[PDB]
């Protein structure tokens, strides 16, 4: 009939604040899918999944995310531990489907404890502990994977959340420089337009509820009991705007 | 057959500027066929259509206009529900024909909602609200798409029209910067020359009448009773005029 | 038998300053062929030719040489007209064979009526008339196609011939970068190096006659009853000259 | 079996100057079979190679040489000749064998004739004679071509000789960089290089005597009695040793 | 099926930094396999091994790691034994599996050798040792291949490990640069980036004990009795402190 | 059994300084096989052999070393008698095997005769000896080919060696930049990286000794009695210094 009237019509509709919000993040970007992870890693790991998702987790802060790469330049028993996984987990590089699991995953999959991994393996990360402490004093090891964005209760303060998300991004900056040897013609706001993406998605993901975040980053010693964040924070997050 | 003489003969007639304006708008670039898509929408969808449609307008405004590509990264949820829209729609990518659909043509074509559903999208788009405001004080949200331009009353006097467009116009300049990267080093005059096309087309369309798109704006806040543009949009133009 | 008293009896041979220039124009670049676009109109129209060329004209003017992409971007109405334009006189894109109609060619072959629809098509141009007028006063709105090189008497004396052609240069400038967004590393003499070949071929054409061409630049107020161009031409050569 | 020794004795062997110089002038360097060129026309051409061949310069000189190219953007009746001219004649482009003619051949070939019409062809070469003497005053036409390379006396004085051969430089200079436009950014020494050795190759070919190539010299006002260069000559040897 | 939970208790284990440090032991980089390398060689070579591998050793330090490239362009004689080579041993290039040879593997296994071997190979080496002389004087011949990594006791103080390791950097540093020109552009820190993990899995490897690589640097006079560098050591690692 | 005690073991093992510079000799980088050359020349020749070779040599040093090329500009004559060279010698282009004859090989296995040659030859190479003048005064013929490398006692002392290399470098780097318009955007240091391995093969192979080699060089008023190199060369070794 009338098309015109038709569109006049939908107009005078409801422009409904949490319906249309539902859907934003029904429909946001995913980069990972931290149930799907956890599923499969019990579906292929049985009684053995804990135990090998930590030793994956090392794998992915140490070596990586190429599990047949690193295997080429590995021990022997290493090499078999690693070629053990593969076949367990069915273990892929880079970005594959919803249903195939990579390190990367399993670390982001698992942050609560990646997160303090990352207090025991800070010199043996691309980038290590003693060269983000010549950056910022006493940086907080915990912050030194993306894995950390999981962790981040987006319903801080204003102030207390761009602190705790500037000071992250002080390491994504060195790390996403460190591995990959092509953003050498690249700009702070450069390396961050490539970093941000991942980081906002797991910052405001369904996956472990605000109030289970805030506990971790306060257990973590990065906020106080009000959301706060701590000294070392706050120093990494002044470094960050000053960092180029 | 003197060739000549035919061509001399064809410059003695009549230039008649009535019938070679007609031809004008006859020819004239056209972005979407908005009767179509409205159209299109009531025949796939049946009853479930104004619900799908807004659906398809969170989508266009938050994620772009490539269903396919955008299904990728997303929910378990949110990459059912757009592959049913997929399916149901026949949704496509780009400029396809007249009698197919996209995300884009959807928002265009219901512009009077879309328009509405940016206040509440605003931290959700591209560019935020916020960066907006940062370039002009209180930039009207309901501005902050190219399907605005369906809203625009063509018979408004020349210098209020003029204020209008080029309040839409900085929106248009950093939205098209962007959503194509290799804008950035381009001139606002270059960027213009990208978006004034399909912005001018939707102004002077014969969709929605002229009387309707002048009391759209008036209920968004853009003009007042007389026809004058509000403060906000002055702002905004005052800010396109010195823009680089 | 004897080689150099065979090339040695050949230098003494005449040199021919008639039968030379007969061969340099019969061997001369020539862009397109206004004879044969005038046969194939009134071959493939039939009574329709005339009204079909002014929309064919219009066409290129408002939209360009793309008949199946400006389709694409068309109301129902003017895509169904176009299409069977298309299909009546068999229209290419580019620069097809002799054989081969363009709505390029059409300009250029009837460019006596060409050049007058400028005066109505201005504000509807890749660069509008309005432009022009920026860069040189009362800017001449029959110089506004390459077409105009048609209308060029090039026996006019050596500084008004120079005037006419530099105005209409200050145009080609402008057109040539709007409708090339590759010019951008180019420099005035590089963008005119593009144009200036089709530019003088058509000046040169032995279609439409020197006291013709000289009759159209009159009628159009581009020269007085001696030749001497109009002040407006003064003004935009003169802009030329210092133009980048 | 002794390898050592007979590199030796090898060595010990008379390096004789006539022998070698010898050797030097056989396998030296030739840009084009100028005995064949004749005999080819005279061939292919029967009575009418002499007035097809005036064509075929006229062609080269201002068209360029490729046959194929040039008919494509070109009058009906100039592309019926050429088409005419390539199938009577077997015309090739570029450096074919000995046994195959080209456009650029039948003028170096012809050179007595080929210089002459350049008095008359200077405005419609790739370099006109109007530019060259803006560079050198009333720089010599006969000059205006390769070809002029052949109409070269070697045994004039030492001085005599490289004034008209820097003179003609000059125009080589300007006309490698317009036909090859990769040239521009070279230095006058690197475009020198590409010009030089068919240059030097003409110029002490066995085709045409000594006192002939003097006597064309005299003839076209390039040298006088006493075989001393004419003042335009030494002009432009003089613009030639300054030039960039 | 409650996956946050999961997590959660994932999270509250242990984190074991004895079981998580053997996990990187286990998992670490490994540039060769030492053992496996004298299998091979012991295996292919049986009677011949020995000089066959030092033949290979100085293959690997004045020709490379490609023996089938290198082959091109060599001797007839030494084209024979590398061939043969080839032949007995199965050499590869690059990286293959732990279970070819390749010629680096073959000086990196036989390490105490091959840094005695410098000395004699000095001035044919891709780094001279005269070049080194010019950064540091007397620079230590022993140094001079990436190989010597594997003769660094990990168990010597901080400070004089350091000092080692440093005055090796400053080699690895000319040597990675003259190996792979594309390096030539980037810091002294990029280029450590691309030298600093085969140097530390050789450093920290299980082949020889510690004690036994300690007596290898106090036999090639790089420590004293008590640990401590040689002047010529400290000498490198300051200059490598220094060096851009 | 143990493979440490194996590496151990092997590093015990005598380093022999006789034994391991007869590897590196064997092993280097081996531009041409004079042997070779000479005996396929022998062997295709016959009688013919020896003045052949001189005829080729003088088509390396005027021509080049890409017969089938300089076929393509050349008398029919001289054409000829090349076709006959390459169908009697199976000459080839560029750097093909062992087995296989190019004009650069020829040159450079009979040097001896070649850098003799190069007396004569002066005025007709690429690279002229009234260019060289220009850069140094009474610039050594001998040295004007990539041969002379060949002429070159290693044994000369230090300071005597390094004048007639840096002498001849001064031709190297003319001739190169001249015979490849590539290395324009090439230093004196980055043209020396592309000659000097060929250079330093030759002047450390085992063809001709070293007392002959110093023979050549004296007989060719290149060094005096004690090796002590001449005006000229001194003069060219410190032009070298200074170019770029
Ligand atoms: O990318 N979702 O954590
Ligand atoms: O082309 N916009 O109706
Ligand atoms: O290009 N001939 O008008
Ligand atoms: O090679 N010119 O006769
Ligand atoms: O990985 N070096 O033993
Ligand atoms: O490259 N051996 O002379």
């Amino acid at each position: 009939d009338n098309y015109q009237e038709l569109r006049v019509q939908f107009a005078a509709q409801a422009v409904d604040r949490n319906e249309i919000e539902q859907w934003v993040r029904e429909f946001a970007y995913q980069g990972f899918d931290a149930r799907r992870v956890i599923e499969l890693l019990k579906q292929y790991g049985g009684a053995d999944w804990e135990k090998d998702a930590k030793k994956m987790i090392v794998l992915a802060l140490t070596r990586g995310n190429k599990p047949r790469r690193m295997m080429m330049k590995m021990s022997k028993e290493g090499k078999a531990t690693v070629e053990a996984l593969i076949n367990k987990y069915k273990l892929k590089e880079g970005n594959p489907s919803r249903d195939e699991l990579t390190l990367s995953r399993v670390a982001a999959a698992l942050a609560g404890w990646t997160c303090q991994a990352l207090v025991v393996l800070s010199e043996w990360l691309p980038v290590t502990g003693t060269t983000m402490d010549g950056l910022s004093p006493a940086y907080p090891r915990h912050m030194m994977h993306p894995s950390f964005a999981g962790m981040v209760d987006p319903s801080l303060p204003g102030d207390y959340l761009r602190a705790i998300l500037d000071a992250h991004s002080l390491y994504l900056l060195q790390f996403s420089r460190v591995i990959n040897p092509n953003l050498r013609g690249r700009t702070k706001e450069e390396v961050a337009a490539t970093f941000t993406q991942p980081m906002n998605a797991a910052v405001n993901s369904n996956f472990i509820s605000h109030e289970k975040r805030r506990e971790f980053l306060k257990a973590f010693g990065l906020v106080d009991s009000n959301g706060k964040p701590s000294a070392a924070v706050m120093a990494a997050a002044q470094a960050y705007k000053t960092a180029a």
